[PDB]
């Protein structure tokens, strides 16, 4: 089932033809894109990475010095303020190499990795355009690498094992990987493209990935390893990419002092492990036919009284609930419990709290869940540790439970 | 002390001619802008709004259906696709309108309080632009509140409240507040506005903050309360500001079922506390002179060891430190551990440790601050116990 049917049944977001392609986060929606977010800094924390935010607009100049301008015309958004023209960014490169270039670099700087969560702009076609996967505004989890020639190689198997450490949290281990080769509009020479390709297939084979290449389909400053994830028709999206620029760089006058006191163009790794948020949400939705991980949920628990006679309690354990930090909501409503359940269920809350009157005695909670389960009775706090639990260790699977809900096995 | 200085001492930001009023955010200064969300959402949790994000351009008819277009285009950047034409939001309240209209609302929903870290662009003229305070692309820490009539007092008494609470926090001495009338180009009747400035004066009063009159400066949507600070130079800047729309909704079709069963237009309330994060950091940087409170810090631990006898102990440390969520560098460089103290010193390191043989015997480390305090030995989880309750505390000194 389509992500573009699940977001609205969850109220993830929506889209207005006032603004095609552009994405309006809902609460829910924009829930779990801030906690993909907080598991990417997770990762940047550990594999240390700075974070930056570049401007979403520079000179039309600086992309005509790039090679932007030329190979990537089309897809930019352009605007103007006293007589001078901006481009509205497709690609945060740039603005990392400007923030590079502000004071002087030394060897002893390198390898230095700037991540960004980049919202970048792209004019697609109108005709190409598919819920979230293909997006004319998206945040790519993005970082540039910028290191000595000596490095490549470990910088880019550090990207490359950065790509399985976090894809294996959603149970994504056989994955489907590409070597993206020089495209026919491109800058830089063809030795340079012979190095950077060889470069690439050579941290491939090291580290025993099974890929094809993909002849023409690589960037206009460099050639991309593409790790692919599939959606519920199995098309083929691009998510994961590392890349190997040695043009960018240059063009845009980056230098560094080396070991001998000679001036040195650093060389540029580019690399997304999620791809976008956007596009990486659409692919979880549909993989997980929206029963998303606990600690991505929107709503992880519901709680619920029968009648009015536990309206009390409900609302002392969603507050206690709250407090311990779980996404909590009540349902007072008057209406059946299964009513209720059913409701939860195709809104995918992991787990649901009946209260009765024997709840209220004992200061207990019955427990079902979204699979249909019924884990009966248990106390609030062991509850509250088996969520923290769940939630803190980013679990794929719920309480008692052997197969998450996942299309592809 | 001028916070383009200091920015530029302490690698926060910076910006260049490629990009007028265009900030880039360095490492050490985003840090400072994302803690500063995440006070933000723990104050906004508490005070119940959902937190949303809307796109950063919508076709210019939508702009023109608000009044944007007559009343504020010259300040809004446009762009093309396909043979329309669209504008990068200066605001973010038409989209915010655009997502209370998905799904039918009623009395049950509201007050619906809903925020947004709203990334902004506005075409300010290039003689008007100063540092961080005023440049052409900022984040607001911005919401809107749809409410009923019945509802405007403590909406508006509640955004009042968490612009002190969240200003206490960093000890602002000196807030001045004003109450900014209808302005020449405006939409709405008179006498939406008079109630409308009678609301805002009103509870200014009942809240006992004093406040003058800026005839004429409100918004083209209604009156607005401004809470001012002053940089160094003692320059007044906008940063809160609460504001009271009974037309905005209505150009828009927004709607909800009353609890009489009638089919009411939400009133509309919009606020910032902060401002946005770019102006509220300048300001930060001058009332601190860049000693930004432990909490605030981009890097608030760094860790030196004498010679490499200690190299092993400071990464261990760095390590210990790091899991208990503390910013901290190892400084292991073969230089004079008076050139490290130093150099971090003039970074405004809150705390450096500094290891010598005797630390690493004893499982201790030698504790000096960014003003030459000197703290002498301290054992390692006391440092780390006393570190966490400051930054959980967010405490303005120690
Ligand atoms: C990895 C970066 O440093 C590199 N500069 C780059 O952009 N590479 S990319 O063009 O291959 C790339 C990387 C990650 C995401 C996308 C992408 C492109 C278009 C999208 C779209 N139109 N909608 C949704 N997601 C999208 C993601 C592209
Ligand atoms: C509170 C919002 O819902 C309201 N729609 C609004 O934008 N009001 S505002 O125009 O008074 C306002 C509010 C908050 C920040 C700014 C502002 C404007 C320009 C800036 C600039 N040019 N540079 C830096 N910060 C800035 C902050 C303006
Ligand atoms: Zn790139
Ligand atoms: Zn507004």
């Amino acid at each position: 089932r389509d992500h573009r049917k699940i977001g609205k049944q969850l109220d993830l977001y929506h889209m207005q033809e006032e603004a095609p392609g552009m994405v309006f986060w809902h609460n829910d929606g924009w829930t779990i894109f801030r906690e993909l977010e907080v598991f990417v800094r997770s990762k940047l924390k550990e594999y240390q990475y700075q974070e930056v935010k570049g401007p979403f607009m520079m000179d039309r100049v600086l992309w005509e010095k790039t090679g932007h301008w030329d190979n990537y015309k089309d897809a930019m958004f352009t605007t103007s303020s006293e007589n001078r023209e901006y481009c509205i960014k497709p690609m945060n490169c740039p603005g990392h190499v400007q923030i590079f270039n502000q004071g002087l670099k030394s060897y002893r700087d390198l390898p230095l990795r700037m991540a960004e969560f980049g919202s970048c702009h792209r004019n697609e076609p109108s005709g190409s355009l598919h819920g979230l996967m293909r997006v004319r505004g998206f945040t790519q989890d993005d970082a540039h690498i910028f290191c000595t020639e000596e490095q490549i190689r470990d910088e880019v198997n550090g990207c490359i094992r950065l790509v399985y450490d976090m894809y294996s949290t959603f149970g994504f281990e056989k994955i489907v990987v590409k070597l993206s080769t020089r495209p026919e509009k491109r800058i830089g020479s063809d030795e340079m493209w012979d190095r950077a390709e060889a470069d690439l297939a050579v941290a491939l084979e090291e580290n025993n990935i099974p890929f094809e290449y993909q002849l023409g389909e690589g960037a206009f400053y460099g050639p991309k390893i593409e790790f692919t994830l599939y959606d519920c028709l199995d098309r083929a999206w691009q998510c994961g990419t590392v890349q190997l620029d040695f043009s960018l760089p240059s063009r845009l006058s980056a230098s560094y002092v080396g070991e001998d006191n000679e001036r040195k163009v650093p060389v540029m790794i580019h690399r997304a492990i999620l791809g976008s948020m956007e596009r990486f949400i659409g692919i979880l939705t549909e993989e997980f036919a929206g029963f998303f991980p606990t600690w991505l949920a929107p709503v992880q628990v519901v709680i619920m009284n029968i009648t009015d006679s536990q309206s009390e309690y409900v609302n002392e354990l969603t507050q206690k609930l709250s407090n311990a930090g779980i996404r909590v909501k009540a349902d007072l409503r008057n209406e059946k419990i299964g009513f209720k359940i059913r409701e939860h269920t195709l809104r995918r809350v992991p787990y649901m709290l009946v209260c009765g009157d024997k709840e209220v005695e004992s200061g207990k909670v019955a427990v079902r869940t979204r699979r249909g389960k019924d884990l009966g009775s248990m106390d609030v706090n062991e509850v509250i540790e088996k969520l923290q639990q769940e939630i803190r260790s980013r679990s794929l699977k719920q309480l008692e439970e052997l197969e998450h809900h996942h299309h592809h096995h």
